[PDB]
């Protein structure tokens, strides 16, 4: 009955017309989970690393059949029988079963979509809601939505260097309402872009990239937008950017070079600047502020920063404990960005989260360029109670599915849901 | 045990961040079905009317806490108890109770949510695929998905007049490969554009909106970039057009006004310029080619070119029988769009698709410009084995959900699935 | 199915011959759930309160039959029908229908045993372990065991001010040999008091109360009995202590008043005292050092210790969280004693073990003087991850039943439990 | 469904910190039982010897992984498939395995817990009432219970001679208040013995061991506790004493040694002993009042007070239907202590308690010195409808768990539950 009858994946589509995993899980007595993997990395020194075909002729090498053989024929045959709730016995195995540090025997991607579709198959077979199969009975708080609305950087082709601005509507009474702030705002905008004959065409995320002059000018275009919307900058609605510093910063001179504000800083004058910015703006969280491998500068920031604002390791953490333990030990960041499919499995995701937590750092759940109408991430964030999720601009289904499922999960915890709006920065 | 236990409708959001209605039905053992209704028009004199709240304040009058409400306090009561399996006198029964001709005193989208959310629970309740469930053991041909590509005229801020343009991967010998052949042409249009310097941000359909000199620089280089993607161009692809020539009709001289084209043309030289258009490119299909309501240039226009190209009518239908009805006395068209929430029911929308066969007609299965996870309509082209579907680019979920659905139908359907490719074209 | 057709309440009694209550919790189906409630204070400004008849003829006023006809009479009533697997909706209806902010009117002994049979009969509704049903399906980790030893203050008659000594079998690479150890230390320990012609009979939680002459004649015979017992006392074996201070705390001098020390100390000298003591014997922790209001001398307690030793508040917190929360914001204290019936509900009970992690403190799960058969602390410490327990000496079953739960509990989890010794004090 | 799919057993700990076997029996439908074992003797020369590893550097050489090992690996094989209620057949399979008188092969503690745990799963698998399912529907009469109180000779350091003294709540109407006399007494005699300044800490049996001068203070300090407590001695509470003369018996000499009293006395002298005893003190049982070989004695003290005496056989007869036997059949003794592992199986243990009763015996159901949470015994006393039960104080919940689960069972006769005071002692 919860013994594993059929383990099976196929090749599917993500949001960006790119192949990924999807898997199906089915027990003796029909229990059912689906899982589709997000968009990941092939290559990358300390992140799980996804498998591709490479065949330049199909899907431009982007192609995941090597990864759906190794479910079907490599994977299957050693689950058939197992107890589809055995979630940390499961995932034990197939991390033995790849037997390498970054999954890339196997594939991150195939791991995660047979560990996401067992959770999923688990619940189905309890008959009880994922978030609480994952969470156990005190999962009950909804998360405080980082949604995407401007873009820079590597992710436009305008003036702005920070690749990242978002909104979090922290004075929201729940999550709803939260997401209605979200929506408003982002009409609004919208409207603000068109009146300036800015482009309002979506990217990945579903925000807009226009050609906006400055990233000052990016911060109060947002401003006039929720003002526009009738809600209170600060009180009701913070901001939060990623930065992604990696992206302007020079291994070579060690320096930051912003092609945007056209002038070149040190770390510790990236400090300097954040520190501007945040008394200029309601700026509550940044994520990526100085590059992956600045250890002595991401010390600065949290020492000057850490206490007021949220300090998000990305590239700095790429979902990885060691990286994470060491940040925690040499006081740096506040903060972590989780995405499962960059660590490979739910076992490790929530060991991340917790050490996250009892070192008093927020885990922020979140998407990847390439999603899919998958919205377990939606769950994760309930399960663990984290307070914040990260799934993007409240357009496009591959980012709004997200939303549709919190929707749902909040409905159905009435009155026991709860909605910490700004005392969700535990960290602060 | 068929027996509905509970109809419990919910406000979700659309792909487009606006609200939409959410409806979920359950029988006595637990059978359960959940449908999300996509964005229609509040107004249009002859298709079922969406209810929206109109609140200012709220969603910018969006809201649907109405049409909500009427599923939950109206028809709800009215339902528990019945069969779930009882669609036709499900549907009767809604369409009785609203008690008016255009769906406008409970909503079309209440209504249309309840009529799928049922069909949902019932093929759940019986265990077997909704295509199967709704059109029974012979539903088995997968659909040519006709795939927005490039957009214009109200979609666009650019020089061209033509609302959309499609490609068609008639060539493919299935609809997996069908899918992969769209997906490759639509990463090869978005290197040209960016060749060119031009936009890649994308629409509401997922696909691009650059800034294009021209109806005919469009068609050109989607040519070049299918050749480009490795394809034949007429014989592997054909292109589609939704001209929604409406928007540039001129009411008060019946003349035809395009800003891009530079010219202005009458009924007669309309028609010479889609010949010419087709003489000089491998479009097999065209929609709304003249007037919503300028039956006589339709007439002419079937007359030139209905015999070798495809003439769809969407705003000239409107998923409407007596209209449709009306056009095939007149001998207008060849092929009907079909919009399950433009109508109300999947009762009616089955009806008009039978009608449309009869008489020789394609019926392609479309999508609306807010769409959302749910993906109900691959599951009806493959019940009516209606060879054709248009839901989107292949990028963002609310299209890829989809595609992915059609995949997940054909590779269920195994050695029986069928896909005809050019031969799809029954009317031709 | 999970549906409650009937709580029940009977009078049972403690591992101290006082009454306690007993719950019983069943569903349609026959899900069965049976909590056992231990020994809590009738008052106590702070923590929830224990509803005690007072019949000076009946039990030495110690009766519960006012606890249990509200069970029957008035909290069941409520729940028949509710849904077995609603925890937190079970909690907050409790909450409700006592009415006041110490649990006095139902008493929270009635509350507790409610919440704690639901929970029970839920696992067992949905057939999975207890631990795994409070805490979702990551519950994995062992605790190390703060096992009581040798007795002082109001405990004992002897010159010792320390009111409990307790070892901390750290070195273990399990909870089954961290058991054996501790068992083998006690044996060890026995023997050495016998020797010196001491008592041997045991106190309330298990341990001895001999004629010590001092507080480190205390420690140092404790050292003793771990080394001819076979183990390293600091690197395998650490002590912790209960100093509960606040009764030899003098009011109105706000100095301390040791007894058996044979002299009077400030704060300060206090802080320098635990200090040295620390300095002399491998104490990890230490609970209750200052008196429960003299927050300030904590602080400084705090400051001076809190970084290589373990601070507990039992009394300073009282399993509240507004007391937790002012401890945190005042840099007060790194763990919190956790006691479910000085707070009442499961839910309350997880939401300070929650709201302890965030802030980097330990959450010890704690027995009372008064036990039971009851092992659900055991759970609760699984479920939690929480690291610690403290649950008494091995022996008397009223502590070893928790043991025993805790071996099944690790047997159960197989290659999946974790221990993890000194690391687990991530508060350090 | 009856059929054992599963035989499991571990190590656990008892009340004392030792070793002990645990075993869980599984039907094909999830009937399950649980038993534990408690402390026995690994030698004696007419009684089943539990197995213990003697490895001096694991728990003193207590371990049970042989015992453990003997059921898994020797045992389980043979059960599999057994009906769980064939109880006779599963205990002649035991006895049959192991193949030696004293069950030493496999050990008593390895036998008694499987035997044990099948009546438990064969009772969950009927679901019905352990007693009910091991005596038949007439099983309805609660005991009186022997509760220790003060202890002397080997269990004690002080000039008492006597190993135990209990009392007996003859006067109560049921069990439940039988429960709270005893407790009531309990804490009047500590308030006693803490006037007089003497230790009221706990030995193994829950009882004081306080320095007191002689046996009959002890006798009169407890008559004092009951006057106290508001009960009347003789008419409402009897005394039990239990002096394991074997304790003081000199081999050599044929005499009995009491340095308490600093005299020497014949068997004949004892008699006269105890006579004048019972004359001054409301003393209704009397158990090893003789040395266990000394049958001639024996003869004498039931000739004497056999008829308004209980006198209790326990080292005389060691639960032994050949020493009950010859007991019977000599006029030794009126009345058997009937110890579960002593024996080794239900099935021996039941006809042992039928052989009794024949014979006009009471047979006292008895707890060992280390117990478990294991509440059987309390099962075995009403299945029976014995009349007595010998489980310790009302403290320590080794013991309370017996008096707990009897509560239970009185509580679920309801109107059936029988108590006959006095009435209990039918061989009087």
């Amino acid at each position: 009955m919860p013994y594993i009858v059929d383990v099976y994946a196929r090749e599917v589509l993500d949001s960006r017309g790119n192949p990924t995993v999807e898997v199906e899980v089915y027990t003796e007595t029909g229990a059912f989970g689906r899982a589709l993997v997000p968009s990941g990395a092939s290559t990358g020194e300390y992140e799980a690393v996804e498998l591709r075909d490479g065949d330049k002729d199909r899907y431009l090498g982007k192609g995941v059949l090597t990864a759906v053989n190794n479910v079907n024929e490599i994977i299957a045959p050693e689950l058939l029988g197992f107890d589809v709730t055995e979630q940390n016995a499961i995932d034990q195995l197939l991390i033995e079963l790849d037997g390498t540090e970054n999954k890339g025997k196997l594939g991150a991607n195939a791991i995660l979509g047979v560990s996401m579709a067992c959770a999923r198959a688990a619940a189905d077979f309890l008959q009880i809601p994922l978030y609480q199969y994952l969470g156990g009975f005190n999962s009950k708080t909804l998360p405080v939505p980082m949604m995407n609305i401007v873009n820079g950087g590597e992710h436009a082709d305008n003036n702005v260097d920070i690749q990242e601005f978002m909104i979090m509507p922290v004075g929201a009474p729940n999550f709803r309402e939260a997401l209605r702030m979200g929506a408003q705002i982002f009409h609004s905008l919208k409207s603000v872009l068109s009146a300036k004959g800015l482009n309002t065409a979506v990217g990945d995320e579903g925000g807009f990239a226009p050609n906006l002059g400055s990233n000052e000018e990016a911060l109060q275009t947002i401003v006039e937008a929720i003002e526009k919307a009738g809600f209170k900058p600060g009180e009701e609605v913070k901001l939060a950017m990623d930065a992604a510093s990696s992206e302007f910063y020079n291994k070579e001179d060690g320096k930051y070079h912003l092609s945007g504000e056209g002038v070149v800083k040190t770390s510790a004058e990236m400090v300097d600047w954040y520190e501007e910015l945040v008394s200029k703006y309601p700026i509550i969280s940044i994520e990526d502020g100085l590059d992956e491998n600045d250890w002595e500068g991401h010390k600065l920031l949290t020492e000057r920063l850490g206490k007021k604002v949220q300090l998000v390791g990305d590239d700095l953490f790429v979902t990885n404990t060691k990286k994470l333990s060491e940040g925690i030990k040499n006081g740096v960041g506040n903060s972590i960005l989780i995405k499962v499919n960059q660590i490979g499995t739910l076992t490790e995701t929530f060991d991340a989260i917790e050490m996250a937590k009892r070192a008093g750092y927020t885990a922020v759940i979140s998407h990847r360029s390439g999603e899919t109408e998958d919205s377990t991430i939606a769950d994760i964030a309930v399960a663990t109670n984290a307070g914040q999720i990260k799934t993007g601009a409240p357009s496009r289904t591959d980012r709004v599915a997200k939303y549709n499922q919190l929707l749902r999960i909040e409905d159905q915890l009435a009155e026991t849901a709860q909605y910490h709006g700004i005392n969700s920065f535990y960290n602060l």
